[PDB]
């Protein structure tokens, strides 16, 4: 098994006013997006130390009673409104992974998409504040911290494609974004149940099978345990870990709108018997956001692909990923 070229890109100029320097970042994003599809964003400004600390404290202290009380509908029939947000239980002996997903903190009973019961919009559920002091505040501020990083990365992608720097970010708004954070725990288990391990076609033991991301882009922090592999024509390649940088890649919505000039890379999660953390931020737009496709490889730049409304893309994509790779 070979190793993916995953360049480390200093993205801090995307926060600044040096336009030529932003173009030099944009070039690097273009190159990475045309090669393996991945890059590490470094010099990003986010306190990833605290993020890993607060997440571990939550995972290791939440009780079975709290997990039922917060469980999504797939684990608790009482919670019919929780399709996306809430706790995703492990099944000891069968399923090792467990996680907690939350959405836009601005999705409240006051929000018109909650009032209208629009699919993919939900009000976040939270544990008792006194049982998990500071957790909700941490989690909501992390959402906006990584929102700000993601908005800057979207400026880099727009420039990389020959667009004005707000081409994507103008659709990425705090009042309506469908973006999600998932706080994933992968446990150490002894013995590790074979029922929780899948075997790939090439024989590799996996915790999660191949898939394209359902996102515009994916902004991922993981603890320092190597596990990801990207598919290339030469086979699956190991993605090296970096627990200070953010692993970035395009989702299938970007592959659609660029006429596949920036492909959505296929990745999978190797089985590793180790306590670790996987904390993705899925950069989703608003429910009615439509980006007109284009083809940066054509002289006239024209694409015949349908402009796709993002909310319907997200709803169909999330169900499809569950049907293909199982309920997480
Ligand atoms: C590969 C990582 C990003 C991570 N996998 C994942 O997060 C996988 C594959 S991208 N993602 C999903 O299943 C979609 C979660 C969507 C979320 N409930 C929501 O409603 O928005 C892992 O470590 O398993
Ligand atoms: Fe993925």
């Amino acid at each position: 098994v070979s190793k993916a070229n995953v360049p480390k890109i200093d993205v801090s100029p995307l926060f600044g006013d040096d336009q030529a320097a932003k173009m030099r970042v944009a070039q690097q994003i273009d190159a990475a997006s045309r090669d393996t599809g991945f890059f590490y964003a470094v010099n990003h400004g986010i306190n990833v130390q605290r993020l890993s600390q607060k997440t571990k404290e939550f995972h290791m202290s939440i009780t079975p009673e709290e997990k039922w009380d917060l469980a999504i509908r797939a684990y608790n029939k009482e919670h019919q409104d929780q399709v996306r947000a809430g706790y995703y239980l492990s099944i000891p002996g069968k399923k090792a992974v467990e996680s907690f997903c939350y959405l836009n903190p601005n999705f409240t009973p006051d929000h018109p998409r909650i009032q209208a019961k629009t699919p993919t919009h939900e009000v976040n559920v939270w544990p008792d504040e006194t049982k998990h002091p500071g957790f909700q505040d941490f989690a909501e501020q992390y959402y906006w911290d990584v929102f700000g990083l993601s908005s800057a990365l979207l400026k880099g992608y727009a420039l990389a494609l020959g667009k004005e720097e707000n081409f994507f970010a103008r659709h990425f708004k705090p009042d309506d974004t469908l973006a999600s954070v998932v706080l994933i725990r992968y446990p150490y288990l002894d013995p590790y149940p074979e029922a929780a391990i899948k075997t790939a076609a090439d024989g590799t033991k996996l915790s999660f099978e191949w898939h394209e991301d359902v996102s515009l882009i994916t902004v991922l922090y993981q603890s320092n345990v190597q596990n990801l592999q990207v598919e290339t024509a030469a086979g699956y390649q190991d993605i090296e870990a970096d627990d200070t940088g953010y692993l970035i890649n395009c989702g299938s919505y970007m592959a659609h709108l660029t006429n596949n000039y920036y492909k959505a890379p296929i990745d999978r999660v190797k089985w590793v018997n180790a306590e670790r953390q996987s904390l993705p931020f899925f950069v989703n737009l608003g429910y009615d956001s439509v980006i007109d496709p284009f083809d940066p490889r054509e002289p006239n730049g024209k694409s015949d692909r349908e402009p796709l409304s993002y909310g319907d893309y997200l709803q169909n994509g999330l169900v499809s990923l569950i049907n293909k790779n199982g309920q997480t």
